[PDB]
C-alpha cells in the first residue's frame, strides 16, 4: 500500500485531522441520550449532554460532509465509559459530555454507543479512507474528594465493570494524595491533582497493567491513532513506557497535548516531543498563528521565527499536529472579525509541515469564548462557506503533494504582513503567499522559487483572491500583486528519481516490530534498509514499493539509529534520524536515591548500562530528578522505562550543566521486573 493509504497507522502527515467534540457534532442515535438534568436536546446548557455520538459521526461520514471537505482522519472524545454523576460546582450543574472523567477504560460511553457502535464508525471510518483517533486521558479518573466519599462517583475506577478503588480510603494507593497542582513545577504538575481530577498512580502495578491493557483493546478495536491528553501530568519515564507497549504491539500514530502558553517555547517540550515516542499538538506553531493572523500581536517575522526555530527543535518536526484553536481556547473566529483571518490561518496550517488538525465547527465560522463557551454544537453542515471550500481545495494536496506532507520549508518572500514560503520534497515544491494586510496589497519582486519554468494556477481558484504565477528559468517569479488578504498556493509534483525518506514510523520499538518507511523514489523491488551501518534485506522487508516500505527492525543493541534506504541499484536515500531501538520490552521502574545533597542549580540524574538509561553517558543521563513532592530533598527520585526482566547496573549523578560529578563506589545492581512496576531505593555513594 502506498504511504497516502487509509491502513497506515503510522502516518498522519498526508492527512487533514477533524477534531469531533463527539456530544456536540450529531446526535445520531437519540435513544442512547442522557437523561434528566444530565440532558439538553437544544444544547443551550453547554456544560450538559447534548447528545452527539457516534451514530451521528458515522451518518455524517456517509453523507459526504467530511469526505466532501477532503478530511481524512477525525479525533474524536475519548470513548471510555465515563462518571454519570451531575456535578453541581456552585450552582451550576456539570456532566461528563467531554468524556474526560473516566470510570471504566475498558468500557464505551453509552451516550456516544456501544462496542458494537464503536466497530461500525471504525468501519464506516475506514471506507470512506477515514483514519480514526481518540482521545485517551490515563493521568486521572474523575472529579473526587477523599474527605467526602459522596461527591461525584469519588474518582472510582472499575476494570471492566470490576471496581477497582476510589479516591476514598485508597489503601492500595491507586490514586495520588498530594492535594492539587498549583502549576508551578512540573513535578508539581505531574504528582498532583490536576484540578479535583483523582490523580491515577502510575506506580502502582495494577494501575500501570491495567491501563496498558486497556489500550490494546482499543488497538485491538482497530484505533488509528491515540490524542494522549495532560501529558505534562504524567511522569515521562512511565509514558514511555506506555507508547513502548503501544509499539511492541500495535503501533499508531500518537501524540499528546502540552500546552504553551503565547510566547512560550519549552525545551522541556521538545525533549518531551524528541524522546517520549509521541509527538504532540503543535502549541508553539498555534499560538503564533493567533498572534500573527488573529490578535496581531506578532507580524511574519514571527511567523517565520517560530517555523524555522520548530524546525530545528522537533526532532521529527513533521509528527506535530498543528491548529489554530480547540476546545480549551477561545474559538479562532471572533463574531465582529474578519473571516478572512480564519480563512488565512486555515490556508497556512493545511499546507505547513506537521499534521493539521480542525476544530470541529471552525468550516462553518463558529465563534465562542473559553469552556465551554467554544464547545457548542454545530450549527450547519452547509458545504457553501468559503473555510469549507479552502479545506476542500487544500486537504487534499497533503495526499497528491509530498513536498506539503514531509517537505522542508523556506522562506521566500517576506515584510511585515506578507509570507511566502516553499515546501520541497524530492522532485515535489509547493509554493505559499499569504498577505495577512486586509487593507494593502503588495507588489511581490524579486521571488525565487525551486518551481520549473511555467505558469502556475492558483490551487485555490482565487477563492481567496490569488493569483497565477509566472516563473521564468533559475525559478524566478514574474513582478506580481499580492491582492490585500491575499493568498495563493502554486504547486508542482513529478517523479523523483532518488529514493527520499519524508516519515518513518513509530520511532521507537523494540527488534521485531513493524516499522513504516514513508517517502518517494523507493522504485518497486525490494532494496535494502539501514539502522545505522546494519543492513537489512531480504525477508524481513515485509513490502516494498515506490512510497512505502515495511519492515522489521534488525536485533541490534538498543540505542539511537539514523535510518536509511537504497534502492534495488544501491542508490541510498537521505538518512532519517533519531530512531530508538529499545532494549526490549519495557516496565516503568521508580529509582530513589537517598541523602544525595546538592548545590541549588545542580540537579541528581539517572546512568545506566542500557540505553534506556544512556550507557552511561552523562549527556545521555536521565533527569533531572525531582525531589519535592513523592519524595523530599535531599532524596531524589524519577519513573524510568527500562528493559524488563533486564539486570541492569547504575549510579547516579549530580550534574551542573554539562559538569557532572560521579557517585563513588561500585554500580548499583537490580533486575527491572517482567511486567508491573518497581521501586529501587539506594543510598548515595560519596
Ligand atoms: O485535606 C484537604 C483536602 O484535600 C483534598 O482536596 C484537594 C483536592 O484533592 C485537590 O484535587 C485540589 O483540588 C482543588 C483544585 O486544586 C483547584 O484548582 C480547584 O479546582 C476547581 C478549578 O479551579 C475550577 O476552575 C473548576 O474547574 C473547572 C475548569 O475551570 C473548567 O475548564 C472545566 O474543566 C474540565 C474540562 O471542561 C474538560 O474538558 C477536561 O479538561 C481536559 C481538557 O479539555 C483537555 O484538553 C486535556 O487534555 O485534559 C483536560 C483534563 O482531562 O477536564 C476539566 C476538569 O474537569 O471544569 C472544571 C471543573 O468544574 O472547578 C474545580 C473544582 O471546584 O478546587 C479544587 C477543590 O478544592 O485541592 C483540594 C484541596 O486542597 C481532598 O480531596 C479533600 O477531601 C480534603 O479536604
Ligand atoms: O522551578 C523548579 C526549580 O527546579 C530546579 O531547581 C532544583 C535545583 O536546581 C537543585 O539544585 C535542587 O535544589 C536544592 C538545592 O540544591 C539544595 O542545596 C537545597 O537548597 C537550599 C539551599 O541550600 C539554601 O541556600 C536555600 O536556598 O534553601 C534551599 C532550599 O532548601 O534544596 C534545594 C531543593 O529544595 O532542586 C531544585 C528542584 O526542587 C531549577 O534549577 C530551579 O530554577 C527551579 O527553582
Ligand atoms: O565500555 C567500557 C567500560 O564500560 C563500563 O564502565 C562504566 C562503569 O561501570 C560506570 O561505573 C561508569 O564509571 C564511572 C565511575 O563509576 C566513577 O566513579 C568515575 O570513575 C572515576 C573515579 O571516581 C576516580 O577515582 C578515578 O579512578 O577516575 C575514574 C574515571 O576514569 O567515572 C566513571 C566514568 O568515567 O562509567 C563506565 C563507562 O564510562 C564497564 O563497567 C567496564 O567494564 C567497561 O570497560
Ligand atoms: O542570491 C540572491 C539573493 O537570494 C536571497 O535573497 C532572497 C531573500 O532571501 C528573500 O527574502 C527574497 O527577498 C525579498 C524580500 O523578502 C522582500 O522583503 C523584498 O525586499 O524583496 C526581496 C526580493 O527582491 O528574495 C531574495 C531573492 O531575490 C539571499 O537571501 C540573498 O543574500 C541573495 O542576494
Ligand atoms: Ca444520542
Ligand atoms: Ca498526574
Ligand atoms: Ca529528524
Amino acid at each position: 500500500a502506498p504511504d497516502t493509504s487509509v491502513s497506515n497507522k503510522q502516518n498522519f502527515s498526508t492527512d487533514v485531522i477533524y477534531q469531533i467534540f463527539t456530544d456536540r457534532f450529531s446526535d445520531g442515535n437519540p435513544a442512547n441520550n442522557p437523561t434528566g438534568a444530565a440532558f439538553d436536546g437544544t444544547c443551550t446548557n453547554l456544560r450538559l449532554y447534548c447528545g452527539g455520538d457516534w451514530q451521528g459521526i458515522i451518518n455524517k461520514i456517509n453523507d459526504g460532509y467530511l469526505t466532501g471537505m477532503g478530511v481524512t482522519a477525525i479525533w474524536i472524545s475519548q470513548p471510555v465509559e465515563n462518571i454519570y454523576s451531575i456535578i453541581n460546582y456552585s450552582g451550576v450543574n456539570n456532566t461528563a459530555y467531554h468524556g474526560y472523567w473516566a470510570r471504566d477504560f475498558k468500557k464505551t460511553n453509552p451516550a456516544y454507543g456501544t462496542i458494537a457502535d464503536f466497530q461500525n464508525l471504525i468501519a464506516a471510518a475506514h471506507a470512506k479512507n477515514i483514519k480514526v483517533i481518540i482521545d485517551f486521558a490515563p493521568n486521572h479518573t474523575s472529579p473526587a474528594s477523599s474527605d467526602q466519599p459522596s461527591f461525584a462517583e469519588n474518582g472510582r475506577l472499575y476494570d471492566n465493570g470490576t471496581l477497582l478503588g476510589g479516591y476514598t480510603n485508597d489503601t492500595q494507593n491507586l490514586f495520588h494524595h498530594n492535594g492539587g497542582t498549583d502549576f508551578s513545577t512540573t513535578e508539581n504538575g505531574i504528582y498532583k491533582n490536576l484540578y479535583d481530577l483523582a490523580d491515577l498512580n502510575h506506580n502502582n502495578s495494577t494501575v500501570d497493567v491495567y491501563l496498558k491493557d486497556a489500550i490494546k483493546m482499543w488497538l485491538d478495536l482497530g484505533i488509528d491513532g491515540i490524542r494522549m491528553a495532560a501529558v505534562k501530568h504524567m511522569p515521562f519515564g512511565w509514558q514511555k513506557s506506555f507508547m513502548a507497549a503501544v509499539n511492541n504491539y500495535k503501533p499508531v500514530f500518537t501524540f499528546g497535548a502540552w500546552f504553551l502558553g503565547v510566547n512560550e517555547v519549552s525545551p522541556e517540550n521538545h525533549k518531551f516531543a524528541n524522546e517520549s515516542g509521541m509527538s504532540l499538538l503543535d502549541f508553539r506553531f498555534a499560538q503564533k498563528v493567533r498572534q500573527v493572523f488573529r490578535d496581531n500581536t506578532d507580524n511574519m517575522y514571527g511567523l517565520k521565527a517560530m517555523l524555522e526555530g520548530s524546525a530545528a527543535d522537533y526532532a521529527q518536526v513533521d509528527d506535530q499536529v498543528t491548529f489554530i484553536d480547540n476546545h480549551d481556547m477561545e474559538r479562532f473566529h471572533a463574531s465582529n472579525a474578519n473571516r478572512r483571518k480564519l480563512e488565512q490561518a486555515l490556508a497556512f496550517t493545511l499546507t505547513s509541515r506537521g499534521v493539521p488538525a480542525i476544530y470541529y465547527g471552525t468550516e462553518q465560522y463558529m465563534s465562542g469564548g473559553t469552556d465551554p463557551d467554544n464547545r457548542a454544537r454545530i450549527p450547519s453542515f452547509s458545504t457553501s462557506t468559503t473555510a469549507y471550500q479552502v479545506i476542500q481545495k487544500l486537504a487534499p494536496l497533503r495526499k497528491s503533494n509530498p513536498a506539503i506532507a514531509y517537505g522542508s520549508t523556506q522562506e521566500r518572500w517576506i515584510n511585515n504582513d506578507v509570507l511566502i514560503y516553499e515546501r520541497k520534497f524530492g522532485s515535489n515544491v509547493a509554493v505559499v503567499a499569504v498577505n495577512r494586510n486586509l487593507n494593502a496589497p503588495a507588489s511581490i519582486s524579486g521571488l525565487v522559487t525551486s518551481l520549473p519554468q511555467g505558469s502556475y494556477n492558483d490551487v485555490l481558484g482565487g477563492l481567496l483572491n490569488g493569483n497565477t504565477l509566472s516563473v521564468g528559468s533559475g525559478g524566478a517569479a514574474s513582478n506580481f500583486t499580492l491582492a490585500a488578504g491575499g493568498t495563493a498556493v502554486w504547486q508542482y509534483t513529478a517523479a523523483t528519481a532518488t529514493p527520499t525518506i519524508g516519515h518513518v514510523g513509530p520511532m521507537m520499538a523494540k527488534p521485531g516490530v513493524t516499522i513504516t518507511i514513508d517517502g518517494r523514489g523507493f522504485g518497486s523491488s525490494k532494496g535494502t534498509v539501514y539502522f545505522g551501518t546494519t543492513a537489512v534485506s531480504g525477508a524481513d522487508i515485509t513490502s516494498w514499493e515506490d512510497t512505502q516500505i515495511k519492515v522489521k527492525i534488525p536485533a541490534v543493541a538498543g540505542g539511537n539509529y539514523n535510518i536509511k534506504v537504497a534502492n534495488a541499484a544501491g542508490t541510498a536515500s537521505n538518512v532519517y534520524d533519531n530512531f530508538e531501538v529499545l532494549s526490549g520490552d519495557q516496565v516503568s521502574v521508580r529509582f530513589v536515591v537517598n541523602n544525595a545533597t546538592t548545590a541549588l542549580g545542580q540537579n541528581v540524574y539517572l546512568t545506566g548500562s542500557v540505553s534506556e538509561l544512556g550507557n552511561w553517558d552523562p549527556a545521555k543521563a536521565i533527569g533531572p530528578m525531582y525531589n519535592q513532592v513523592v519524595y523530599q530533598y535531599p532524596n531524589w527520585y524519577y519513573d524510568v522505562s527500562v528493559p524488563a526482566g533486564k539486570t541492569i547496573e547504575f549510579k547516579f549523578l549530580k550534574k551542573q550543566g554539562s559538569t557532572v560529578t560521579w557517585e563513588g563506589g561500585s554500580n548499583h545492581t537490580f533486575t527491572a521486573p517482567s511486567s508491573g512496576t518497581a521501586t529501587i531505593n539506594v543510598n548515595w555513594q560519596p
